[PDB]
């Protein structure tokens, strides 16, 4: 007892320690204010009205002239900031090098016109897939704004957007560090007809810096025309840090991280002697497959940031030359990958806590209930989600076409979490259909919300007045 | 037990098959992106502003003289596009031939002025019945504009709109394919008053066709005029896939339409060999009255897919000759009403996968329960729907005539089960009624949410004990 | 057992024939589209932008300048009409006589200004009461409205308004047929300075009447001027049938009139009958006390039905001079008081139902549930209210300057039953107080619904599984 | 038993006399209408559009310039009233003296550029801390504006603001009582560019007093520059009752504070002779720990209203000259934290009343099951909390950069309050991270809602049945 008191102590301490050690990475990996550093930049691109006369933002752009009203102002009097030359916005941050605009176009002739139709309409242009992509010269033919450039020439990556995803290639048109030559080139492009019927995607990026609190911020803004036509704007506004070595509490982080690898080390060490004893055992385990989950995501957030967000070489290859487009699209897309990452483990390192809060008899028996009840809960999980995706799949047939929150099949999953909990929009279900939304709503709330949501809670007071008459009879029973 | 296993496990298998078809079937119904060929066409013709100088949508539409803003202005300039002839709005959807604005009439001395008010008031007009429909003519009575054309001339059907369920029959005015001849006739048709105290709807149709996609939309904006004075907005945007036989995808799901009406044929044989040897036996189960709404369901999908869907006799009526206006509000009514019983038919199609998942212990606990509390709460959903309609009643007689969210009685029911979630607009109840509001509010919350949707969940509970408790001594005393 | 069942028979059909009867009558009440009369009255009235270059409405008045472009503005278009005379509104709603504009005013040294600075202040105008009221004449003198007219010389009565109660009396002035001499009116008002530093509420008082669907309407638009400066706009469109024999239907609703009041007289001598056997053996019972309530409520509503709603002497008199004002307040509230009255009315008619299923083995177990868990609800109704009356008055004191929905005590009370299902502004809540604002609600959310919620939940859990093991005690033990 | 009955009968008319002074206490605390003194205060400060050609408010600046447009514009327009001298806004609450604008600066050099960037970027201003703070002065330095003061000189405190905890000290500039000198005085500034890219705050205080219903009210608007450059603004309207015997009721109120002083020496003096008769015996029980909360809180109630909220020797001072500031910086702030502190009081005072009713068997059982309750809800509210944290510290990892209610780790916990409740904004979690936005919210409804949220309700349910089936036991046992 007194062995098994010192083993459960020294694995409780080393975990304290892991779980501080974390908890210091992540308390540096968010620095205090870097919303107020997005929303400033969102709310100068997005929300700024496109013209004075115009009230449509970035974010309810409805046509391709709106985008050209964007493009010619709002964007330009977004990165271009007259000094007290180059531009600081907001009089703090630094637009880095020049911005850049891209374009992805499918080919004519890239669908098939139906054979009673091929006397009214010449010309359709397929919704963009790889295959359908247009490779061809276009308009005036002498740039790189007409000419297309592949994934592998411009260092791209594909971007996954809202209705498809997008090859790193096309039509790009670098832009210049002032704003008069920038306009000269918009409307040269906008004379010339640059964007028409073929285009499916137009991409704006740039990156600003922030002296003042060391970040850099990675601007994407998409805009998607379908082929039903019309716009669909997105946007990505994400914070770097890629100078590390400034500040103390940056070399205390990066001491963190290395007492951190360590400690992934021994867990690695610990979990393969642990394993190698015996083989399918471990995994009748909830706490060593949790080992494995948290050691797994582990050697995974090293690696990337090894292999990674720490490969600064665009960084200072941008360094030599501040009049050309820095490449921050592979940084920043590894960077969410980390924080997904990171923040998933954090998760499961607290969820691992509870080896080490069975010290109470209450604690035993709240622990025991949820062990045996497990099961029953996950039979009962099968079973919701049947009529769940029943539902889901019910709704989006009938409001898949009208309605925002129906839109996709897994965002009627979500609304239907959101139904449940009680975040309805049901002036849009009940006016997409006037006779199923009503149906669906009402059957819905009575069916989940009335009867099978109690079903968990009966399995769950089932199996808790089981195990504290279990454990009462096993406490009286033994003094008698 | 090996021929039981064998016979559930062809059954299982044959509903599996019928599954994937299906599931491939509503998979091809839903084209990836149609939300986006609808929300561009409403915030193109509903949420642009009227007039330049005008803030009024057509969702915010007052009056009568908002409503010929409307026609000469954001309906014009949303219609025709001007080309790089005949529009294509946003330059992709084809609009087919010409629009069709008509209007359905009340006449004077269609109700009863009171007798001590026959010396101040002239005139009165009805509320829209069909037997106070206008038939004369009026105006300059030289057109179709002025002259009444019935519900089997012009081709039409009943419409269910908001306040009334309008006849198809009218003075209709088939538009033009130029934005200036439009121009012009609107301009005529107010310039004479078109529509004056008698009009109750006005309706404006029209469809594009986006050959990218290979979907037509059929659009239907419905003003309704009540009595009262003042406008009430309504509209329709319906896509619908007239022209089958295009892309291999299509050919697939040609051969899953025949793939399943064999099912269906399949089943059909099935039930009806099962009925035959016993009568009123079969509707003793809940299975066999799930199959026999599965194919009645699926009987009538078939029916509306031979029978009206596919009869595409207009289009090719319509691509003789492109000046006139092509009938798609039959096709658009019969698809919509074929959404409603395919999404139907696959729910329950899902709900029938619980017949083979009584594959354990724990997953026929979980359907004994609910088969054993299904007649209680049965009973407790009689009452508690007394109480509820008993609450519906009191608050549509309160809030009837000063709350949207009460105005009718079924929309006093999903109110309540709206506020039973938590989608509360408790500002407009508590000024509608400031005594009755917050005493209807608080007892409907303590009698409701408090103690009579615990009672549900309280027979769940003692069902679920009762079946743990019985299928636990059955498993020990057998053991015994 | 057969005179039982025939006397249960007898008084089932007569209250099914009374139940028939009620709800004809609450169909009558409810004419089946007033929301579109009084939402177009409220849009053209409330919802119209002031001036052309203004975008206040009524609903957001701050100022008395705002107050006055109101009156000179949008009254002005919305009460008068130019003709195709007098005005009909929306061409429909006749403008019955003229308007009224009615100013309640407190006195020059109504307080007193503190002795430290009677130097600095001169003058103060105290809060709204009957004692702090102004009588004196002033202005011009020269008319109605600089001359104060008693509550019984104007026909007025108290209206309960937002922070007061506001006498019948004042300073009132009717306007005119015509805009312009409304419009000379209401200028010559502004210019001699009507409202000033006394106004504590201007009324705006007018009728209409839809010859169309037979419905007056009578609007009633306040505006409380605080003792802090500013404005809280009120408003009351309100319609009356007061012209009943009209159509067919209306002579069905008076013939169900009188059999409901048969009806009553008839449950009346039936509860006198049974009370004059047992005299406090009588209130020990729930069906017994309910017949009391719904006959008591329903002499209450034949004697305002009687002595007060069917009043029309206002209407007549109004009839001989159209040039005056018809005072429809009366008229008005009585018709709300009925309408109150008998919607509790029908609420207990359904809520008797109850007598009549207990048919069944199943719905008597409910019953008896039901019944015999009121006692213990009641005690923990108790208890839950003196923790949900102390977190009210909590949030009363800490949120009562600051939020809307916090702003009086009963306003906190209903306020917490919507944070209960789950209506939340909690980013009001979180400024107003940043440390107490989450304390007070994460405290709330903690202790009422993880905890204190699930105490009824848990009292009705236990006395449903004792009712069942105990009526299948009862049910075996006669078997054995 | 009669003298135990007597003891408790003395108590409760003691507790109940001091429950009634106390409640009248916080009647006389909440004026009738003070939430209408402070949102037309609000309304007229923060909601007014900065200028007519303008749609930004006070509560939507987003820049610099906007806040020069709202110190020339709307705050000048607001404090500045023409008279029918010195300003009356809304004509009713005297502009007490002068207003301030005051302002924070950090210096250049106070933080560190990057040893690779030090060639184009200059300058870096840190965020703001005490030990950043500029002191030198700057400008033309010839006013109190370009010099620094100290704290200690201009008789300010430190304000907690949204980023930083702010220095009571700075560059202050009193402004004037006419609105001609401040507008020269404010142009002054602009125009020697006073705000630069060293501001971190800037500080607009006034203070106005009404004398109709005796109230001053102290304003603070903050606007709070970021090193990321744009304005977070914030403000604070919060009255004050500094002259205390004007009304009758007033002096009631101090009776009742003399009362309540005496009630509170009595019940340390009955709390002091109880624990001096045991020790940690006195601790073992929740009404003595409540009695010692609540003579605590009192204590500290009379130690504020005595040391700090009744010294008015900043306003007698005022009275001597109208030309200066009024520092009421530390009166609003002492009463604001006598409010918490009072509110806090009466929650446990109406706590208290659960000694006084036992009064039942009914309300027993009740009592007795949430006090056996206590402990296993107490545990499983340390694992609950857990979970908790967890899954606010994982939204915080993922959307603390990109979502307002996820902003800082505390809104994360309030936030995933509101989404068990139903508050959710789903719409911007979901495009912040289409992945773990997701992820996140199904498993937070799944694992808290349905299984965790049931378990305190099973820990209920099994209490409550121990107990009634426990003194059931009891009652029965000794009657037999
Ligand atoms: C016992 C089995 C149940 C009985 C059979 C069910 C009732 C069958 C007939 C119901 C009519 O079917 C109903 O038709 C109306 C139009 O008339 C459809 O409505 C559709 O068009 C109307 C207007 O035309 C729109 O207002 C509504 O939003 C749209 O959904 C509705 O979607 C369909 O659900
Ligand atoms: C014990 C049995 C209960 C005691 C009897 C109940 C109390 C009877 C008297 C209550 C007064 O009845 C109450 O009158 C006010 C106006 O004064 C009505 O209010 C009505 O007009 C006022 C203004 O005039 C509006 O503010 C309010 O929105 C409207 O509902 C309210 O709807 C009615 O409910
Ligand atoms: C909870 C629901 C309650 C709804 C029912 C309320 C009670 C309504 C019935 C009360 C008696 O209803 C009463 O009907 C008589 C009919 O002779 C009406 O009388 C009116 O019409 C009759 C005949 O047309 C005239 O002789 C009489 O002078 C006139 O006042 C009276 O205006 C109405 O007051
Ligand atoms: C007196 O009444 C007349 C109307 O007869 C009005 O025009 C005039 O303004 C009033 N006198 C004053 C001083 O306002
Ligand atoms: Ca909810």
């Amino acid at each position: 007892r007194e062995k098994y008191l010192k083993s459960v102590l020294r694995e409780l301490v080393t975990y304290l320690l892991f779980l501080i050690v974390l908890c210091i990475l992540t308390y540096g990996m968010m620095s205090s204010n870097v919303y107020y550093y997005t929303r400033m930049m969102s709310q100068l691109f997005l929300d700024t009205p496109v013209s004075k006369t115009e009230k449509t933002n970035f974010k309810t752009l409805s046509s391709m002239e709106d985008f050209w009203k964007f493009t010619e102002g709002s964007l330009l009097d977004g990165l271009y900031w007259k000094m007290q030359n180059r531009s600081f916005i907001f009089y703090e941050n630094l637009l880095l090098g020049v911005p850049r605009i891209r374009q992805l176009r499918v080919r004519n002739g890239s669908c098939s016109i139906p054979q009673d139709l091929r006397d009214e309409i010449k010309e359709c242009y397929d919704v963009y897939s790889v295959s359908s992509e247009d490779r061809a010269p276009f308009g005036p033919r002498n740039g790189t704004a007409w000419i297309y450039t592949s994934e592998k020439d411009l260092n791209g990556s594909s971007h996954w957007g809202i209705i498809a995803t997008y090859s790193g290639a096309g039509y790009y048109l670098d832009l210049s560090r002032t704003r008069e030559e920038t306009a000269a080139q918009v409307a040269s492009l906008k004379k010339n007809v640059w964007l028409d019927r073929g285009t499916r995607a137009t991409f704006i990026d740039f990156s600003v810096y922030n002296a003042n609190i060391n970040l850099f911020c990675v601007v994407r803004l998409l805009v998607e025309f379908p082929a039903t036509g019309g716009v669909i704007p997105s946007w990505q506004f994400q914070p770097l840090k890629l100078i590390r070595y400034v500040t103390t509490f940056d070399f205390f982080l990066a001491a963190c991280e290395i007492i951190f690898c360590f400690f992934i080390f021994y867990y690695v060490v610990e979990e393969i002697l642990e394993i190698r004893i015996h083989k399918l055992h471990y995994f009748r385990s909830f706490w060593n497959c949790l080992d494995v989950v948290i050691v797994v995501l582990s050697v995974v957030a090293i690696g990337i940031n090894i292999y990674r967000t720490s490969n600064v070489e665009v960084l200072l290859q941008f360094l030599e030359d501040q009049n050309t487009f820095p490449n921050f699209e592979h940084l920043a897309y590894w960077q969410i990958q980390f924080n997904n990452i990171a923040a998933v483990t954090v998760f499961f390192v607290w969820i691992k806590l509870f080896k080490f809060i069975n010290f109470n008899r209450t604690m035993s028996q709240l622990s025991t209930t949820m062990s045996r009840c497990a099961k029953d809960l996950f039979g009962f999980a099968i079973m919701f989600f049947i009529i769940f995706l029943a539902y889901a799949q019910l709704a989006y047939l009938v409001f898949g076409t009208q309605v925002d929150d129906f839109s996709t099949f897994q965002e009627c999953i979500f609304t239907q979490f959101r139904i449940i909990l009680g975040d309805i929009n049901f002036a849009e279900i009940e006016e997409a259909n006037r006779v199923l939304g009503p149906i669906y709503f009402t059957t819905f709330v009575f069916f989940m919300f009335f009867i099978l949501l109690n079903m968990f809670l009966a399995i769950i007071n089932d199996t808790y007045s089981e195990v504290k008459s279990d454990l009462a009879q096993q406490k009286a029973e033994m003094e008698l």
